[PDB]
């Protein structure tokens, strides 16, 4: 008996009556809520959701830019061994910021692993295959 | 959030080196072993698989075609869960369950190449 | 070689501002605009509808009595070869009202042969599985 | 309506009695036949099979053994591969390779016992 099988799923957000649409993940086994920000390419976590996750802010080193702003400007990359959203994906890139930031944020290089993402209007749609 | 998935699987089994197609399935939660039989139309039960999943042999009525008695199985999982499937079993001596046409049949896809059997199925998932 | 494919597809609908929710399916290769209705069982066709199809409605015989909430109607039963939406289902019983029909109903015994259906927060969601 | 859909496909594959998988491709829509090598990473073509692709035999560039680099438009085994790195060995080949590089791409693999599985999930 070879046995074999995948899930193809999908994840339907309706827009929040602020204009923003949001969605609950699972960061390496932890409910994280996320704003979708098509203008984000990595994923922007808060410095209370870097925390969350066991990360030692004193630790991490601020080297990528993530704002024009003189001064504070350096957010510290990080990489997530596990992101689920439907389907389960592996080391995804993000990082912290300093602490200006309301809530964390999904961005298209997450986004663009689906195997299909759309918003039309009002709702995201969010379809996955994976195996098993 | 909805969210929604489907699976999408398929089995595929090796011929046996005497000639036949085995396959375990889980009936009623409990695992039987089946020999397939294109020839079969309906399950045939051997009396000790009836007796695990808790059929009283005694209690059973025993028509000709030697005689059975016909019976449902509430579930036959092979893959995905087949519910309500027609069966019997025969007070004769019957060597290894027969799984038959009227299950496979059922399968999304059911193909049998020289050695190998190949079944395809799309399950809701909860 | 072996090989085998399924194509596995969602549908969603946006509950119309009345309250209701249409799909257009193509019927013997025709677009028909159907709302749907949980509370029938089988396809009910306007006469209009019936016509487009084909169907002489004088050869019609009108055998069957429907119980709706204007009460007892009669109508023809017919059976449909051919109804697409997403997938193709192959004799999908209807029948054919004398004129109480605004608009084609679509029942639960076409709804119920999907994978999936499921009517959440003014979304209709059809998920389905075709062989090849 | 959104509509959306995914094909979801098998490919099974019986070892040859010789020891080896074959497998079957369209390339820019040209049937090839594949001895699958674990052992290779990109595509290599036969010069035969470069030029029933349309390759001008007299144009490749046979750099760095010296291989001439290609890229095949389309590679299709169930679902479409696209940009596919290849080369044309000038040493002998006897049958197109499909290696690694390839076989990595799909969903699922797997050479089991004397079966070769691909799992595969193409968008539509
Ligand atoms: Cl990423
Ligand atoms: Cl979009
Ligand atoms: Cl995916
Ligand atoms: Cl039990
Ligand atoms: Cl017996
Ligand atoms: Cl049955
Ligand atoms: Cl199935
Ligand atoms: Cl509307
Ligand atoms: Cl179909
Ligand atoms: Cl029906
Ligand atoms: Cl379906
Ligand atoms: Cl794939
Ligand atoms: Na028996
Ligand atoms: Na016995
Ligand atoms: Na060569």
């Amino acid at each position: 008996m070879y046995k074999w099988s995948t899930e193809v799923g999908e994840i339907i957000i309706a827009r929040n009556r602020d204009g923003h649409f949001y969605i609950n993940a699972f960061v390496n086994n932890v409910k994280i809520k996320f704003m979708v920000d098509t203008g984000a390419s990595d994923i922007a976590l808060t410095k209370e959701d870097a925390q969350k996750l066991g990360f030692d802010l004193t630790k991490l080193k601020y080297t990528r830019t993530y704002l024009t702003a003189n001064g504070e400007n350096k957010a510290a990359p990080i990489t997530l061994n596990s992101v689920v959203i439907g389907k389960e994906f592996k080391n995804i890139k993000g990082h912290v910021g300093l602490g200006d930031l309301d809530i964390s944020l999904l961005g298209m290089s997450l986004l663009e692993r689906f195997k299909g993402f759309r918003i039309d209007k009002d709702l995201l749609i969010l379809n996955y295959a994976a195996a098993l």
